[PDB]
């Protein structure tokens, strides 16, 4: 199956991703080389979710310039009907790889956890929060993490999980800021230090939300060889936000400094 944007011709390999009006693929160019492309269909589409993919596709282009731990945008198509955006494809997503291992060697956790900080401390400064950030989030690029989306258009989906929800986002129901995406960043350094997310033992969803928002109930965090990420994962993991740690710190903590 063919696609076309701006003229130049791709086939399809198979079908990454869906989402509300949007799909992505793993598509073959002329050269023989591997994208991903996502088609957005805008024929059925409000004003709120036209002016949401604008503004990704404006965010994405300006990323560009500022970091590496950014998805590549290589080229993109707007028209009133649809969107494709000529991505570069990844190895494999975050959350497929913490599915398939065991354990997390502490050298690669680090390293990947450099590369969460730096792409969320880029958005960040541009004024993005993302405010749902999970391991599906991040996509493995040469032994490297990569941030593939801002939050600002509806997500990809290859019910929804919360383990890795912010508390202020939960009061939601804005008190969401940067710090909302430390919480987050610290569940997915918790489920690679302790192997579960925090609260991945409360099946139940309300009463998960109840348990994220509770000061009361504490969160485990077991004695391990590595001190500095434990402070790290405790530091992300308070609920007062104005307490919780910053993307500045977490950039200039011993976790990621002393080597
Ligand atoms: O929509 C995306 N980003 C928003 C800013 C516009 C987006 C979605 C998916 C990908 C992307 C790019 N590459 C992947 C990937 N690679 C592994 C594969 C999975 C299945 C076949 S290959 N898995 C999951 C998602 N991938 C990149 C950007
Ligand atoms: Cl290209």
């Amino acid at each position: 199956e063919c696609i076309s944007v701006k003229g130049r011709i791709y086939s399809i390999l198979k079908q990454i991703g869906s989402g509300g009006s949007s799909k992505v693929f793993q598509v073959l160019n002329e050269k023989k080389q591997i994208y991903a492309i996502k088609y957005v269909n805008l024929e059925e589409a409000d004003n709120q979710t036209l002016d949401s993919y604008r503004n990704e596709i404006a965010y994405l282009n300006k990323l560009q310039q500022h970091s590496d731990k950014i998805i590549r945008l290589y080229d993109y198509e707007i028209t009133d009907q649809y969107i494709y955006m000529v991505m570069e494809c990844g190895n494999i997503d975050l959350n497929s790889w913490l599915k398939k291992k065991k354990s997390i060697d502490p050298w690669e956790r680090k390293s990947y956890w450099k590369n969460m900080l730096e792409a969320v401390h880029t958005i960040h400064q541009h004024g993005i929060v993302h405010s749902d950030l999970k391991p599906a989030n991040f996509l493995i690029v040469d032994g490297m993490l990569k941030l593939i989306d801002f939050g600002i258009a509806n997500q990809m989906q290859p019910v929804g999980t919360v383990n890795y929800m912010p508390p202020e986002a939960i009061k939601d129901m804005s008190k969401i800021s940067p710090k909302s995406d430390v919480w987050s960043l610290g569940c997915i350094l918790y489920y690679m230090t302790y192997g579960k997310t925090p609260f991945q033992q409360i099946i139940n969803q309300i009463s998960k939300l109840h348990a994220i928002i509770d000061p009361n109930h504490e969160i485990e965090f077991p004695d391990i060889p590595e001190k500095d990420l434990q402070d790290v994962l405790k530091c992300c993991l308070k609920r007062d936000p104005k307490q919780r740690i910053s993307i500045p710190e977490l950039l200039a903590h011993p976790y990621v400094q002393i080597q």
